[PDB]
RNA sequence: CCCGCAGAAGAAGCACCGGCUAACUCCGUGCCAGCAGCCGCGGUAAUACGGAGGGUGCAAGCGUUAAUCGGAAUUACUGGGC
RNA sequence: GGCCGCAAGGUUAAAACUCAAAUGAAUUGACGGGGGCCCGCACAAGCGGUGGAGCAUGUGGUUUAAUUCGAUGCAACGCGAAGAACCUUACCUGGUCUUGACAUCCACGGAAGUUUUCAGAGAUGAGAAUGUGCCUUCGGGAACCGUGAGACAGGUGCUGCAU
RNA sequence: AGGGCUACACACGUGCUACAAUGGCGCAUACAAAGAGAAGCGACCUCGCGAGAGCAAGCGGACCUCAUAAAGUGCGUCGUAGUCCGGAUUGGAGUCUGCAACUCGACUCCAUGAAGUCGGAAUCGCUAGUAAUCGUGGAUCAGAAUGCCACGGUGAAUACGU
RNA sequence: CUUACCACUUUGUGAUUCAUGACUGGGGUGAAGUCGUAACAAGGUAACCGUAGGGGAACCUGCGGUUGGAUCA
RNA sequence: GCCCGGAUAGCUCAGUCGGUAGAGCAGGGGAUUGAAAAUCCCCGUGUCCUUGGUUCGAUUCCGAGUCCGGGCACCA
RNA sequence: AAAUUCUAAU
RNA sequence: AGCCAGGAUGUUGGCUUAGAAGCAGCCAUCAUUUAAAGAAAGCGUAAUAGCUCACUGGUCGAGUCGGCCUGCGCGGAAGAU
RNA sequence: GCUCAACGGAUAAAAGGUACUCCGGGGAUAACAGGCUGAUACCGCCCAAGAGUUCAUAUCGACGGCGGUGUUUGGCACCUCGAUGUCGGCUCAUCACAUCCUGGGGCUGAAGUAGGUCCCAAGGGUAUGGCUGUUCGCCAUUUAAAGUGGUACGCGAGCUGG
């Protein structure tokens, strides 16, 4: 069904240095829950909030059952009460946002398959004599299913140009393949986590 | 326009009640929902939000929006200043 | 945009948008690494300590079924507590009661009390003798008991930011 | 009814005892103030190494009890060593209060004998019968103070100055 | 029939005005962020004005000017 | 593809001369402050990139391997 | 003679 | 080898899922009437239903079905005057 | 008395450029083309885990295996250094079939229109432009279709010279 491990991250909202202090012991409650439940729980980013608790913390549960109970967190947290940094005996209002998202592998693999590749040799262009004239040494890869091309005459041999562009059409690929992954995984991230400003909120 | 007929028989709504501005209490919610022309109300004991009872102002009308003059001596001829 | 200048630039001179203020003089305080005059074991001169060791005690944190609650800059921390084995005790586990452990009102059967026996951790439940009197117009009423309903009791529950 | 507030990798505050010769240990002997006491204070005598126990007068108290003050002084030993300093921790046997001392009391005897050799950055109290040091009593309380409130003995150094 | 005037229409080159444009410069607003502390007391180097150079930023320094500067027992 | 150089604490980096590994920043505890910085005192390091070998003993010496940095790849 | 800072509801 | 006939009984099974009934996949794979019939080799239904095959009686009437050691041939076999 | 280590030691004593070049030779020796080979390139076939809702073979084919051609990049250095002119475009072609269209069929997870795949077949046919010196390639608009290759990767005593 759904029960794999998560990743929680909470950060601060309005108030600055006090949603710091209340970001640390929503952090605390959420540990003790974890501890009280045969979890582990172990930190992996933390940003100190000068005065109290964190600026941001991201942590990693690991369990069975983690995910299935821990998703309804994912929003705002509004906190009114008095603060530390606070000289005068007055009460404030702040808030925090909580993030919780699912762990969710990073199966990669050599699409490399030669398949689905169209190949293409031909002459380079430039200074080289009568050799240059009389060889294919100039190669160009197409994938088919993504659609780049690559192009590579750089030395004399056609070998060598189609291990170089060979290799950098995989590095291409394998680029554009991290960008839509993190793409998608910050929509996700920014459309739960909200905008912590005391007025969009999951619980007080 | 005048006379007769039957029966009170056919005929009352809109805005507002914190100050400016005439007119107050209860319950519900809890910087949320909402109100507002200017100050400004609402954070779990709200005469300011929503409903009820009461009151105030106009009335076949009552309110809101748009436009002009006045208040504005705030272009000062009457009638201002450095 | 125009004029002037080698240039740096000068000169004439708007609009959109945004706020409910911006400002001058003086007034009462507070503050100054501004200026004078003073005081306090506040500095200076001395004496003895604390921070190091072992132990007592309180607190934070952590743990736990509970580790009850409060005070928590100077002005909380040998503080409320002028004294936690049971009690205190307000906390936890388990076994129990519902006008009721603590008062008044109404009705019903009752002197109050003394010795015991069985079951149980005890609360409690069941059983048997024992005294059945005290003012009482011999109508009765009354110190005090058990039951039966409800007006009510009960709260160391929250708000010291309503007092 | 039983348990917890007495837990324990750790951090802080307030204190008690020490780290020795201005001292430790043994023998002998001087000088106080204040207070409490009836389900209470308890003398004498006897038993026990000791805490204590048995019998038992007096006292609602300038009369009786608690209740020998200690530091001090004289003599002797220790001779600078983790020691005849220090008294933590642990094993065994007991006394008392309390129906009931395992978690969780106080005291006693025997055995044991840890850190500690004067304390980093820092920091506290005190101007005279004060600081320092030595003993005594009371409230709470069946039992349970190094805490709190009082009482006396010995008894200093320093203040050019703001 | 022819000539003159002239409407529609056509060609070339300018002016002005409206919308729009990849990039780029400043301006305003913010109940929370990063870096410092320039000004308000002599604000801890008195402040400000004109000008020139420099620098992540408030700003610093050189020349001239002003008091809309404190102390002066 | 050939040649040279490097790999040491959380990050930047010195060091062996075959037996015993350091510095700055950072980290933990405590001081000063109403509080956070600056400042003061005390405290901790790492299988010296992987693998095989010689040695009583390898971070060091000798072979391979991975990654990083630099140089070259010309005449047709 | 040294010496930076104090967000946001009374 | 052809050709007639059978090819049955409580598995609508818990197992698993909306239904899986011989035939989605997971374990087991016994028993009964029999001359024979798998608690199923194949097709087919959403699941049923439906159609064949293993095995067995009848006709027929004489040979028939697979391996081994070897000789020679076939396919696999498309290029530029 | 020499790391005369280029170790039978040339002098006691010594680095580079030539695209401004020049002479004597070599196909004893490279670049173009031909030749042998086929690592590489391309095209077929064998077995069948599997994907295809169920079903290995409608259409694909993991782990492995066996071949063909002589279009690429190579290996060798057999011909040419008393000379075989080297890319692309133009004009003109000719052959192979491993067939782009038209022609005839089998199977389809082929209802029809349209397709997929594999056989037979070489008679005829098989674009114009933008960009770039371009071969290659991307794009715009057509067509029944805009085939793949050999010919010194055809064709300079036929043209041009980017
Ligand atoms: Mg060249
Ligand atoms: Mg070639
Ligand atoms: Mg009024
Ligand atoms: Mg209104
Ligand atoms: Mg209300
Ligand atoms: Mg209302
Ligand atoms: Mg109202
Ligand atoms: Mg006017
Ligand atoms: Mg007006
Ligand atoms: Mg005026
Ligand atoms: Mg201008
Ligand atoms: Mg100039
Ligand atoms: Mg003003
Ligand atoms: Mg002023
Ligand atoms: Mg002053
Ligand atoms: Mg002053
Ligand atoms: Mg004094
Ligand atoms: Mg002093
Ligand atoms: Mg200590
Ligand atoms: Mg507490
Ligand atoms: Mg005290
Ligand atoms: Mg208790
Ligand atoms: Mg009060
Ligand atoms: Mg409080
Ligand atoms: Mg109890
Ligand atoms: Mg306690
Ligand atoms: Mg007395
Ligand atoms: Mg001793
Ligand atoms: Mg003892
Ligand atoms: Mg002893
Ligand atoms: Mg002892
Ligand atoms: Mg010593
Ligand atoms: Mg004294
Ligand atoms: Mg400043
Ligand atoms: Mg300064
Ligand atoms: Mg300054
Ligand atoms: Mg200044
Ligand atoms: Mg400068
Ligand atoms: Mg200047
Ligand atoms: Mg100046
Ligand atoms: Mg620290
Ligand atoms: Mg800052
Ligand atoms: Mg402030
Ligand atoms: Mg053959
Ligand atoms: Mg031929
Ligand atoms: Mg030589
Ligand atoms: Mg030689
Ligand atoms: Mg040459
Ligand atoms: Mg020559
Ligand atoms: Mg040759
Ligand atoms: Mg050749
Ligand atoms: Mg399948
Ligand atoms: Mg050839
Ligand atoms: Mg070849
Ligand atoms: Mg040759
Ligand atoms: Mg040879
Ligand atoms: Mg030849
Ligand atoms: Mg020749
Ligand atoms: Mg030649
Ligand atoms: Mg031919
Ligand atoms: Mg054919
Ligand atoms: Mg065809
Ligand atoms: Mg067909
Ligand atoms: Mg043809
Ligand atoms: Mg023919
Ligand atoms: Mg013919
Ligand atoms: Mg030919
Ligand atoms: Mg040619
Ligand atoms: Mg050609
Ligand atoms: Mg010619
Ligand atoms: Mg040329």
């Amino acid at each position: 069904d759904d029960e794999r491990n998560a990743f929680l991250e909470v950060r601060a909202g309005t108030g600055g240095d006090e949603a710091a202090l209340f970001a640390g012991d929503l952090f605390r409650m959420y540990s003790r829950y974890a501890e009280a439940r045969r979890w582990r729980v172990e930190i992996m980013s933390a940003s100190e909030g000068e005065h109290g608790g964190y600026k941001e913390i991201i942590a990693k549960i690991s369990g069975d059952g983690v995910y299935g109970r821990l998703k309804f967190e994912s929003g705002g947290h509004r906190v009114q009460r008095v603060p530390a940094t606070e000289s005068q005996g007055r009460i404030h209002t702040s808030a925090c946002t909580v993030a919780v998202m699912p762990e969710l592998p990073d199966a990669e693999l050599p699409d490399i398959n030669p398949a689905d590749l169209r190949i293409d040799t031909f002459r380079s262009s430039g200074a080289g004599g009568q050799h240059v004239n009389t060889t294919d040494s100039a190669i160009r890869i197409t994938h088919l299913p993504t659609g780049i091309v690559v192009e590579c005459q750089d030395e004399r041999s056609q070998h060598k140009n189609k291990a170089k562009a060979l290799s950098v059409l995989g590095a291409r690929i394998h680029a554009a393949e991290m960008a839509k992954r993190q793409q998608a995984e910050a929509s996700t991230r920014r459309n739960l986590l909200g905008s912590g400003d005391r007025s969009d909120r999951n619980r007080t």
